[PDB]
């Protein structure tokens, strides 16, 4: 099981696609909800995601059918299409997924943030870094729900530097475009969701605390954090979860005025990556870095909760640390940082010690020696 949120709010969930094209925004929304008696949210909602996952794992596309057999009815504890909790303006997190992932695979993070009173827009990227994504070729196709699927792109070695950078740049644009979409919904723009879902978007009118915006992301999504902050000053801080720094252009590093928090796994990180993170540092800038002891790269994604301990450890979905313990550290440390740099009037400063890596399962800064 994907854990329930630790915060006081019930969590709702819905999907938003606007416009219907491959250039439109596609996101999964997690939000504080009025009600707590809806059906739980389907974790991976289409067979094509499973096909995409098996291609990303380098297996038979028919191995995707076995993943579907095992995981196709799995849910995540958010109230599907629940009404938005009224009477409050909510801070906004835009969240960017990693390579081979898609919008639904970071619900442990999205639900926990929502249960503490955030709206979370988890974008689905159309840069061919998702395992799979979909869109509609035109208005006709959208009406009848005739989906066009777009699958992960594999690269030749000679394509690596250039294409990863084009993708992180599109990823940042998709984050800004998702922000503009939510901000226009907040400020009352009528939006026809390309998906026929029983959640009226008119609920989001006057529901965003418009100054309190952050960008969060894992791996390729952590590079997306940094690119996004450098090009869109509407985002006031960013949290990079085990960022994979390779996609970033050399120009970006001296161009991040916003506060930036690195939360790293112990076993993923390496000198070339840490060096790149340290290039984001300068004395006028707010930077923080922590490492979770005993953790692996996948500790930030929902796959860490999808299997048992032995199979978990074998597939590198779990580390030596307990998955609930690790995500609690990452989510609590993130809440304290967001309180500090967004100016929230909550009680998230109870976790200020974690921003400093002060906990028996935290390393201050990094374990990686770059000297
Ligand atoms: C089995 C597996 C191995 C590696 C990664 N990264 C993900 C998976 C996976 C895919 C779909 C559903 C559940 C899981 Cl655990
Ligand atoms: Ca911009
Ligand atoms: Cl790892």
């Amino acid at each position: 099981k994907i854990p329930r949120g630790n915060g006081p709010y019930s969590v709702g969930c819905t999907d938003l696609m606007f416009d219907h094209t491959n250039k439109g925004t596609f996101l999964r929304l997690y939000y504080p909800s009025q009600d707590n008696d809806r059906l739980d949210t389907l974790w991976i909602p289409n067979k094509e995601y499973f096909w995409g996952l098996s291609k990303f794992l380098g297996t038979h596309w028919l191995m995707g059918n076995i993943l579907r057999l095992l995981f196709g009815s799995m849910t995540t504890p958010a109230n599907w299409n629940s009404p938005l909790r009224p009477g409050e303006k909510y801070p906004l997190v835009v969240f960017s997924h990693g390579l081979g992932a898609f919008r639904t695979l970071y619900s442990a993070i999205g639900i926990d943030l929502a249960s503490h009173g955030f709206i979370v827009a988890a974008v689905e990227h159309r840069d061919r870094s998702a395992s799979a994504t979909y869109y509609f070729k035109d208005q006709s196709a959208a009406e009848i729900g005739d989906k066009s699927w777009l699958y992960l792109r594999t690269l030749k070695q000679e394509e690596e530097t250039h294409i990863r950078n084009e993708q992180v740049r599109q990823r940042a644009k998709e984050c800004s475009q998702a922000l503009s979409l939510i901000l226009d919904i907040d400020h009352g723009k009528p939006v026809k969701n390309a998906l026929d879902l029983k959640f009226d978007m008119e609920q989001l009118k006057d529901s965003i605390d418009r100054e309190k915006i952050a960008v969060i992301g894992h791996s390729f999504g952590g590079a997306t954090v940094i690119q996004t902050l450098s090009e869109d000053q509407r985002f006031r801080c960013g949290i990079a979860l085990d960022a994979w720094m390779f996609p970033l252009g050399d120009e970006v590093y001296s161009r991040i005025p916003q506060p930036l928090f690195f939360i790293n796994s112990e076993y993923f990180q390496y000198p070339a990556n840490i060096i790149k993170m340290k290039k984001c540092y300068s004395p006028d800038k707010e930077r923080k870095m922590i490492t979770i002891r005993g953790s692996v790269h996948q500790n930030f994604a929902d796959f860490t909760f999808a299997t048992g301990k032995i199979i978990g450890h074998m597939l590198k979905l779990k580390g030596d640390i307990d998955s609930n313990v690790a995500i609690d550290l990452s989510n609590k440390a993130s809440l304290a940082f967001l309180q500090k740099h967004l100016g929230l009037h909550k009680d998230f400063d109870q976790w200020d010690c974690l921003i400093e890596g002060d906990d028996e399962n935290l390393i201050p800064g990094t374990n990686i020696n770059t000297t």
